[PDB]
């Protein structure tokens, strides 16, 4: 589909919309538990946002093709590092603390670059759905901090611990793009009672254009001792180091898996830190039996 005007009932942001900034539209929602939506027209929005609406909010970006991130014309951008901001969450261009939030066809970036942690988006709530979005940074791009989260047909870019936190998260049909040497995932799962997983499913892992990273990228390292990550049914380019995974938390016992991957980076004969698994995991395992209630099935 093309989305070139506000869907039914949505507030409008843009040069010729009701609100000039995304922040103004978010403010306009006020305190309400009713479902709401905002349509953002083309532009670069130099804003830092906290999404804490009490109801179920959907944010839609303008695009000629909703099925991909490649035609997005809405960018939310801000630049600050976590040391300067005072925390990881405070460094985030977008901070999602609203259950049931969905975002479609929006790019989010932190422009800090290499040298310190600088979050593009933090997801810190349950039933978060992201469709056709881009998330760009270098160190700590996507803070999947907590809660059940689903990313479909998104582009996640960075170099160092750029998908990190303790969310239970499913990445489906995403392009995961390294722009520097480092580990892609850094899960902070830390207790046996934690039922969470990262599942990277039918994704494409590759270098950013113009950057040479052959064997310089790791699938992950353990931010805490019980990090659990599976890459399944995915394409892994020659960026993946033969060891596959690397170290971080002392005394870590990560649960790291691969199942039915392909590509130049998928040979498992020299891997370290892995566990055997005989089948791919499903979304019921990662997101709970109720995933069908909140995931948008058109992706
Ligand atoms: C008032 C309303 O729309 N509530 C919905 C709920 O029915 C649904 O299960 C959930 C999915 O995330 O979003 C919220
Ligand atoms: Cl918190």
């Amino acid at each position: 589909e093309s989305r070139t005007s506000a869907p039914s009932g949505c507030l409008t942001v843009g040069s010729d919309g009701t609100y000039s900034t995304i922040g103004d539209a978010l403010d306009a929602l006020g305190s309400s538990t009713s479902s709401a939506c905002i349509y953002v027209a083309s532009g670069t929005y130099e804003e830092q946002l906290t999404i804490d609406y009490a109801g179920n909010l959907t944010l839609y970006g303008e695009t000629t093709d909703t099925s991909t991130y490649k035609d997005n014309v809405v960018t939310i951008t801000h630049t600050i590092s976590s040391p300067d901001a005072g925390s990881l969450d405070k460094s985030a261009t977008v901070n999602v603390v609203s259950d049931g939030f969905s975002m479609y066809n929006i790019n989010v970036e932190n422009g800090y670059g290499e040298g310190a942690q600088a979050v593009a988006l933090v997801g810190n709530a349950d039933q978060l759905g992201f469709y056709g979005c881009q998330f760009s940074g270098y160190q700590d791009t996507l803070y999947v901090k907590a809660g059940t989260q689903y990313y479909s047909n998104c582009m996640i870019e960075g170099a160092v611990d750029y998908i990190f936190g303790d969310a239970s998260v499913w990445f489906g049909e995403c392009d995961i793009v390294s722009n520097g040497a480092g580990a892609i995932t850094a899960s902070s799962r830390e207790t046996s009672s934690d039922s969470g997983w990262y599942a990277i499913d039918n994704c494409n892992i590759k270098a950013a254009s113009g950057v040479s990273l052959t064997e310089e990228v790791y699938l992950g390292r353990p931010w805490r001792v019980l990090a659990r990550v599976i890459y399944q049914n995915s394409v892994l380019s020659d960026i993946i180091n033969p060891k596959g995974w690397t170290t971080m938390a002392d005394g870590a016992t990560p649960l790291y898996y691969e199942y039915n991957n392909s590509g130049a980076g998928s040979d498992t004969s020299d891997r370290e830190y892995e566990t055997s698994i005989s089948a791919a995991v499903d979304k019921t395992t990662v997101l709970g039996e109720t995933w069908g209630d909140w995931i948008d099935r058109s992706y």
